[PDB]
């Protein structure tokens, strides 16, 4: 019975504007108010007619409350819709913010693209959610709160059996949920899996499209659909079930209701317009109690995706240091590695006992074969995740003691994976200085050959790459990315795979000009190439996370 | 007016099943009319007390009809939903065969990722259409046209009413559509670039993250947002009036009902039990209206995306000669280029002048500075996107007549971006032979040096990769990908950048043990390595897409 805790993350969720929602609550319990006590005017003018008299006033009543409920439906919605649209803007700004927040493992063993399907999902159900909440849910709760007393006052049969209609009600909401909860679960988890594998087949299609694999994967998601359909027919048919039971008990009311008028038309106290208006009654409260069945009907649905979204909002517990921490400045660069190992969560390999010093006019180029442990060495120094036991000594400081802001604005690392946005090459390059200058821009490009090929091809700079840089090849995005860490100009520049597969001209000019732009500061080296580190001061090679000798420029 | 042209695509995919949708409609009629019918039967009943005699009999025919109201709404609740579910997974299933059959550069243009939320907001949009759709316009349109001829029997002057009431709604519904259409489109456009920023942005976390960016794309987003709720006022803002209008003339038509049935009272042809059966009909009447409002609201709503979604439909129109087109066997390995260029849409570079032939019993290696046309050229080999102007004359045969699923199934072309599945490593190796062995697995992953340091880590095999492989780094992708190929075993291997910054005796074993494999085929090198090109036997060296020599195995 997790709904009223949903519930209540709803209007936390929804309890910001405090002076729109107290206005929109307002205005739902006397629109309430007035659809209530329009029957009981109506059933006053009707009876009216068996007097004679100035007897026209109530019936101006009526009208004026009939227009008044005209304007209070008009401004219900209008407030209703602009509430809703704000509030679920507000909330896809914040979660998208603590999305981007995340670190790196986390998206990595979960995320890729699923947060975003979530989120959307998440986002345009709470928006419904709020929209037919607020407004139906106000409206008849508080006219069934008022309801109660009224119906105290006049014939209470009919208050005994409308009392034990709503009982009806509740009841078989509490069977359904009881029968249907499990076949949610399995429902959810279902789609959870056909929607993740066509996520991960839509990703990679030259590679289902080049190995003649589009009837095989067809077939399993097929399968998949399969398996989905098995679970669902018992659930809607309950919920079939439960409509046709409410059907019934709403026209067995409606024949009682019928039968007590007409006893009660033998002898009794009030009119034919009170008769009428407590048939009104009824089948006000039937439309509504069938409009809130579908509404918990879709908020069933849509419980698990709002259990998930819930969980994903409350992991965020990756505290920050709000406060005033230190921070660093004027990196010389002094880097120092004191015992440090990593080991992955449920596995092992990582680095064992790594130690060394850095002097500070010097460069780094650590070298080896692969899976030595190098990329997540990188990865570690600018502190994607969190060492296991070992002391990260930047300028006599530990990196546990600093600022995120701080230490990652003062470095520069050129990743492996070269990742680009869809924007243009100016907004894509221009990141590291946002109030940087055209002629910065062409001295970096023209520094790293990123602009010898861009001056004379595609419309200049103003080019439109796509997708991780699908538009124009691939031996570009490299390029790309060291001219950028060129032009962030920081003390620690972190070159990971940035010579690859190039022209051995092209390899020696930019190892020649990142020599002369560095010489000033330390920089570090990835590669595997050793016509690359010519130029290196305190070499070091790394075999799985083990250092063998760590000498010096010259080794043997 | 797209309306109904959107209404009659969503129906033709939905009377796919033909008994069954047969069926629902029969019986949504039948209910309709029982519906219909029950309010006059109401009024017999309360006009049949009036005289005096056993007519105890229509009112148990009344109960009859409600509970034949009753059966039916079940059967109509369930079949419905059944039906719903099961047409929109096929659709899912064939959209998702279309889409996964289309190009690389169709999904490079505009696909990459926005398709697949495409595809599933307009797949759920048009389950929820078809529902409601269905059952809310089914019911009221079978009850206006039945409701019709009867108060045309009946009294006109009611009828007179209810035209008007009918002029009234359609009028407001034609300007609403045509004050809110623009609205929408601009809605729509702006609701895509904030998606298109928001995919963009999470899909490489990385770099925003490791680059004090994330104030900046957030406050970017939220003038997005701004932009997006500019235009989103009005729209509403028109729907709160129309409803406001709406509910104004169903309470004015419900008093000149009124005070029609006062005046009747006086004289008349029929009875008060006439008289508010036909009250019950223009409440019902008011009621059904009400929620087809609402659902033209959602149609209006999703009508873009459901625009969208059509468009692509009707793109495919790839026609891969269904008639049986000749396929190539007896395939030795005889490729010979003859003139074929190719010019990128709104762009240049590409290859130019190109001639050379292959024969078979040797290895052909092509080099170059980056950008030269290397990938393009190879993807024309296995003929990706259809060449401008030429002919690729394979085994004496030209590409075009020969049809695409035998045509890659003697190919294997490791690509430059290694793509995996988050599936296992023997699900992600054993692609090529689905009815292979364990025994043919361990050789391919041991020849290519993809097995030593898997045979002890993470379960042997058996090891859950990420997307795109991150999870086990990214020195593996490589290896794995060239097993893959390996696996495959087809008669021209293609090695399209499968050497890169890797350890020299891991290349240099990997280039002897992938010579011995194709010493009985053909096979290309793309590197730049001049390491991996000693067992060449006939080197060219292209440059901007236009050759200079083209020679033997040994040149200047
Ligand atoms: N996300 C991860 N989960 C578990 N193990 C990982 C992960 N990323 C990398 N590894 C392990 O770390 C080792 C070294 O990875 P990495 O440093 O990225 O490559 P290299 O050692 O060539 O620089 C690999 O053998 C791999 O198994
Ligand atoms: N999708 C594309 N749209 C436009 N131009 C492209 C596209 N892909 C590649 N090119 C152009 O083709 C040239 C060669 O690319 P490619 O063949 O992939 O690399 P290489 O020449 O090193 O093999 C590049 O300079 C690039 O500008
Ligand atoms: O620019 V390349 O396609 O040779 O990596
Ligand atoms: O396997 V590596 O991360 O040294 O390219």
């Amino acid at each position: 019975m997790s709904l009223l805790k949903i519930y209540w993350r709803a209007m936390q969720y929804l309890a910001v504007e405090r002076t729109a929602t107290i206005t929109m609550c307002v205005a739902s319990v006397l629109v309430a108010l007035v659809t209530l006590a329009e029957p009981v005017l109506f059933g006053r003018v009707i009876q009216s007619i068996s007097d004679k008299g100035d007897i026209f006033s109530p019936l101006l009543m009526w009208a004026a409350l009939g227009g008044f409920n005209i304007m209070a439906a008009v401004f219900v919605a209008r407030g209703a819709d602009r509430l809703a649209h704000r509030r679920r803007l507000g909330v896809m700004i914040d979660s998208y913010e603590r999305l981007i927040t995340m670190p790196l493992a986390w998206h990595q063993k979960r995320g890729t693209s699923n947060a975003l399907h979530t989120l959307i999902r998440a986002t345009d159900s709470l928006f419904t959610l709020w929209l037919e909440f607020m407004r139906q849910h106000l409206t008849t709760v508080v006219a069934l709160a008022t309801l109660i007393p009224v119906a105290m006052t006049m014939d209470m049969r009919m208050s005994l059996v409308l009392i034990v209609l709503g009982v009806i009600y509740v009841m078989i909401g509490q069977l359904v949920m009881r029968k249907t909860k499990d076949g949610q679960a399995a429902v959810e988890k279902h789609h959870h899996k056909l929607f993740e594998h066509v996520s991960d087949t839509i990703s990679n299609v030259s590679v289902v499209q080049s190995y003649n694999r589009i009837a095989s994967e067809t077939q399993a998601l097929r399968d998949y659909a399969k398996n989905l359909e098995n679970a669902q027919f018992p659930v809607l048919n309950w919920w079939a079930l439960a409509s046709g039971l409410n059907r019934m008990a709403s026209t067995f009311s409606m024949v009682v209701v019928l039968v007590l008028g007409a006893y009660f038309v033998t002898k009794g106290q009030m009119r034919v317009g009170d008769v009428i208006a407590f048939i009104g009654f009824a089948q006000l409260m039937i439309g509504r109690l069938d409009q809130i069945s579908a509404f918990i009907n879709q908020t069933v649905t849509a419980r698990a995706k709002l259990e998930e979204f819930f969980q994903m909002e409350d992991a965020t517990a990756d505290r920050q240091e709000p406060e005033n921490v230190a921070d660093l400045n004027d990196v010389k660069g002094d880097i120092v590695f004191d015992n440090v190992t990593y080991e992955f969560p449920n596995s092992g390999q990582g680095v064992y006992d790594v130690s060394f010093e850095v002097k500070p006019g010097q460069t780094v180029a650590i070298v080896g074969p692969t899976g030595a442990g190098k990329t997540t060495l990188i990865n570690l120094l600018q502190r994607v995740f969190d060492p296991a036991a070992g002391r990260i000594m930047i300028d006599g400081t530990d990196t546990r003691t600093v600022s995120r802001r701080s230490l990652r604005h003062a470095i520069a690392t050129v990743f492996q994976d070269a990742g680009l946005f869809n924007r243009s090459v100016e907004d894509n390059i221009r990141v590291g200085r946002a109030n940087a200058t055209h002629e910065e821009v062409h001295a970096a490009a023209k520094a790293a050959a990123a602009h010898d090929f861009i001056l004379a091809k595609s419309e200049g700079y103003d080019t439109f790459v796509g997708e991780r840089g699908s538009q124009l090849s691939g031996g570009e995005r490299q390029r790309l990315a060291i001219a950028r860490a060129i032009l962030k100009d920081s003390p620690i520049l972190v070159l990971d795979e940035a010579t690859s597969a190039l022209d051995v001209e092209t390899e020696e000019k930019v190892t020649q000009a990142v020599d002369e732009l560095s010489h000033n500061r330390t920089t570090f080296i990835i590669a595997h190439r050793l016509s690359t580190v010519r130029s290196a001061d305190l070499v070091l090679f790394m075999d799985k996370g083990h250092l063998v000798e760590s000498g010096s420029f010259n080794e043997l």
